[PDB]
């Protein structure tokens, strides 16, 4: 699964994915509050690999200098390595390899693991004492999965997950857009797929289950930056590392909800979050 549908200038990128826009705007705000660097906020069109192609180009070549990447995307999709089960091993691997291959520096994780998950209504989890994918698999022969199309079409999706856990859902319905949220609300399906930080989980009274057999890789978000930009502006390392461990899963979910559920401006959501925990000053 993919996370998509001194007066010099630094270019911060994201693609059109709510979480990505929010965290990219946070990165921009931190640079604008703590340095005199000019920040271009580039919204790249296309899938998430456009960010990787852009960072290899660099802001000086109509690309970008910084974006927020997930450890497992770098590990599996970019480097082609197997899906590790250890967050630290995954992080150290991408950090070492990105530095060696492309002179790209992984900074510290933001604090959340936006991994792919299966979710059920809180009420179902309470009724059947569900915590893990393995718990769900045991009762899956009574249940229906409503899932995004890409999750059903791929060995890294439900087919592979089904093999590892022996899922036996009666039906697996392809439901794009917001169809599966309405379906689970209506008890037409009993399980949906979602990113762990999906802004709709709390408002739909949904519970994320644990991938106890570790099918999915770690997906810890962290800023990554070109070394040549750090060479010119070494102060960016400490400025951006002020975000280290500053965004929990629950905090990120709430920000995604403000945008996707409440229609708030992601730039305002990002800046207000930083101001409310003192990461920028009240007058910044
Ligand atoms: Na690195
Ligand atoms: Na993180
Ligand atoms: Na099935
Ligand atoms: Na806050």
């Amino acid at each position: 699964m993919h996370h998509h549908h001194a007066n010099d200038t630094v270019v911060v990128g994201s693609i059109n994915f709510t979480e990505g826009i929010i965290v990219a705007n946070m990165v921009a705000e931190m640079i604008e509050a703590h340095t005199d660097l000019k920040v271009v906020r580039k919204l790249n069109l296309g899938g998430e690999n456009v960010n990787f192609e852009a960072i290899k180009r660099g802001g000086a070549n109509n690309g970008i200098d910084i974006y927020v990447e997930y450890t497992g995307h770098g590990l599996v999709d970019i480097l082609g390595f197997p899906s590790s089960t250890d967050p630290e091993g995954a992080y150290e691997t991408v950090k070492k390899e990105y530095k060696r291959k492309w002179n790209i520096v992984w900074l510290k994780p933001l604090g959340f693991n936006n991994t792919y998950t299966l979710t059920v209504k809180d009420e179902l989890a309470k009724q059947y004492n569900l915590k893990t994918f393995s718990d769900l698999a045991k009762i899956s022969d009574k249940l229906i999965l409503g899932a995004t199309m890409f999750f059903l079409e791929g060995p890294d999706g439900y087919p592979g997950l089904q093999k590892l856990y022996n899922f036996k859902f009666k039906h697996t319905k392809s439901m794009d857009m917001g169809i599966r949220y309405t379906a689970i609300d209506n008890n037409e399906v009993q399980v949906i797929d979602a990113w762990a930080t999906d802004g709709l989980l709390v408002s739909h009274k949904l519970k994320i289950l644990e991938d106890d057999k570790a099918f999915f890789p770690p997906y810890y978000a962290a800023p990554i930056i070109r070394q040549d930009v750090l060479d010119k502006h070494p102060e960016l390392k400490d400025v951006l590392n002020k975000l280290a461990n500053q965004i929990s899963l629950e905090e990120m979910q709430k920000l995604n909800y403000k945008v996707d559920g409440e229609g708030q401006d992601p730039a305002k959501v990002a800046k207000e979050f930083l101001k409310e925990k003192g990461l920028i000053l009240q007058v910044d």
